[PDB]
């Protein structure tokens, strides 16, 4: 059977893509420590959230050698730029990127039918993280956003801080 | 006497109409819940009211049959609209609405003369709302919003979440 | 045109979930004026009137956790209206429930034809969320 | 033009409010003439004073409940000039002080006039107010 | 001796003069009370300042009547206006005021010089009430006060709600 | 040799820079309290980190003494303004003057070579202070500083209230 | 031209403020000064170090005092060199002790002019300020 | 241009952190693939597990230390590609364990050269930052 040749390929691909937002999180939030964007929560944000999908890959990780299988490291690829522009570009780019993410983690339930099911947790979180994603994108545009500076630190504050 | 059956009818369509007003207020929540949209503040505010106005027509029906009338349920009809536009326009719609709403509550108590005034509460409350509702829109129209997309949000949180 | 966060989210779904709103929204409402059948004095089985105020609040909560769910994966809410109940006079000793029991039928099917739905679309969220929004409402009797 | 909260609210009352509002205004400037009377040594009724100053802050108290309830309504409140008190023999051994109570009086009275003139008018709304106002304006004085 | 008569008919000045304050600031008050300006938290404000200002007139007529002189009560003219347009025309008339109000109190210390000093504890209440006047008057101006009503939200919610 | 009379006339050089230090932030901090300028926070902010390089020249003067040294004084300056335009630029200026301030305190520990290292623990906070000071001048220019002075309320309000 | 809340302020009293602030902190600066010999191993006065780093934090508060009043009855604060101490090495540390002699006198002085001139020009809150200010500064030393 | 915060902090200083922003983020990555290496069924060394997966995320925490002192300087953070755990061949009990070893070795040493270049270009607070990150780092492997 090329079954459990195929599932072991996409715990892989997962594994080297929820490692990948890890990075992009990360070089996002440290895009926001810089003075000269200075935005503390937008970094607290992402840094957590990239915390969150390391915790993320490490459970695919504990999976994949449970259920037998071999563990393929890839290259962490660097994120697209390193240069975010703008907090309302940074949320459109982690909402484009957890949804693209979010594509093949879907492909990765459709191809076990598991009586383990053992994803579908973080299947749901991940949900989660996209209309919050969605929600955060739409008030910046509204606020005038995104040239708006002024539109950006206050969402800092009153989104980012509660 | 055909008092007691004007009374068990305008009964009626205050039940009926009580019922509307939770309809049309849990439309504005989930308009605001949705991603183009995103205030939770506002979905919070009107959900709450929704179960209130549902907890003024529960009233209603125990005292219709407390009264031994009758119970004559009419189709609640769908609310207006579905998408509300904006936060300042589903304020002045509802209103419009508690006031409409009010305007019959009146032709209640008058055409009650009642010893036991049990709805009274409730007519001091439905007042209430009303002052609120005002006091609401009013501050959204100086705010030069809506053109304004900054200001629902500010609102969202300063007035909406204490 | 699409809503920024939409995802292997089918349209015959997101036309499936607004029947399915609208029909727990009547739930609530005949459970409702179920509750104040029992109330009158006619009746007066504060117990059964009890109970069917609850299943009418809890049959509002599913609509609400459903519409949560619609905005949640990008669908949009057309809500239709709540027709009044085609039932009027439940009445009499074991009575009514008939027309009552009936509808925890036609809701819970509602629901399984929705599963079988989202397992036609490979919507695999689709599915455990109704999952676990069927098995919550099961439990039929007392419940 | 119009206040976007007014409702089956008669321009008469309106009126007779913002008449109401100098009335407990006027009695509250009073009060506090007799009050700071029963401080001056010539008198020294330390207990009189200290009815007529809790008197004072509560009929002003009174005041603020009307013009809280007159931008409730949707109605603009107008104020006037608190006319001075005619009053001097703020002192003595059984007389002055309860020719106050034709303040107790006139105000109670143009209360239940607003009262009637609120049923004529057909505003529960106003009439149940002004009813609890006038039965909290109780009677005279306490041990 | 007009010393003693002197002081004593300005005590009775003052009297209706610091009872004045109190009349405009409870003006002032409610009208960010009604629906048109609903501001609850100026509404605050003023209201405890016009309290602030009776229990100030009511040692003033303590004093009269321990330094043995008379109470003269005269009428409690309305204030100059019954809407006051912008709650930073609210708060420049009230520094205005408390600043003519302040321009006799010192007329009563200067022609007292009295062993006891009485009322030098509530003149050093007025200068705190000064100052602070300014500094509201100050922050809605550059705000860009008043029309961008937006500015008087915000002075509202972030100066008078702590 | 000529080190211990360069190191301990770079003691004094320093001693009578952190105190100038000291100096602008107070001039600085009262420049807020002012009617026309009225931003308590702004003053909280400059009046604690003047009261931070006055703590830090005190401890410079008791290593002096610790170091046989001795302590020669100069004037204390007054600083280059006593009207400071902006909220936005004393940030600059005390930024131009925290970057002056600290470099000399790098010439002071290249000079120093100790076993000790005893200013060395305050090299590693006036470089906290830096970035902090460059955060709070892009947030203003950003917080779309400076004009609609606005900008400075908020700021005032929610970066320098907690 | 003028601040929207100065009263009764003379030009002069907004100077000799101003006088004052630049004082006082010369004051702080010579205590700190002080407290800084008597720290130094060729003293070893800690008690004379420790009084003096005291003196030093306290005097400079007065400034601060002193500014706040400023902005306060609405003068505008325009600060002067704090100059170093005459002093520099106290040999005798009596030295030490006869230069602040002469400084508290100055001091006290400075404020108890400030203190005729307001009753010169009839500002009764300055003089209050100055008053409480001057017997605060007095006390000798215990300690 | 330049940065509104840096101050002496050549650009050789600057180049030197990135790439051990780099090194210190690729050994997250290997102690990771170790990791997990001893939590297949069948090596089972779940202590030796364990101490991987502490010295990832600790040692990607120090990566974050010096992003965030980058951003402190005032200098730009450039990402590279995480290189996978160049693994030459290995996977099997007993095996390179050692890798490590000269890992610790490549790491402690880029730390120790980059002091070497802090001493070079006279930058006191980058010479103190790594110092306390190098002596964190060592004491460790075992016991």
């Amino acid at each position: 059977q090329n079954y459990h040749q195929d599932s072991e390929a996409a715990i892989n691909r997962q594994i080297n893509l929820e490692l990948y937002a890890s990075y992009v999180y990360l070089s996002m939030s440290y895009y926001f420590d810089r003075d000269d964007v200075a935005l503390k929560n937008f970094a607290k944000y992402f840094l957590h959230q990239s915390h969150e999908e390391r915790e993320h890959a490490e459970k695919l990780m504990k999976l994949q050698n449970q259920r037998g299988g071999r563990i393929f490291l890839q290259d962490i690829k660097k994120p697209d730029a390193d240069d975010w522009e703008s907090g309302l570009n940074a949320m459109e780019a982690a909402l484009h990127l957890e949804k693209n993410v979010n594509q093949s983690l879907l492909e990765l339930h459709k191809l076990a039918t598991d009586k383990n099911d053992p994803h579908l947790a973080d299947f749901i979180e991940t949900h989660y993280l996209i209309k919050e994603l969605g929600d955060h994108v739409t008030n910046l545009r509204k606020m005038g956003a995104p040239e708006s500076g002024l539109a950006e630190y206050l969402f800092d504050k009153h989104t980012l801080g509660d």
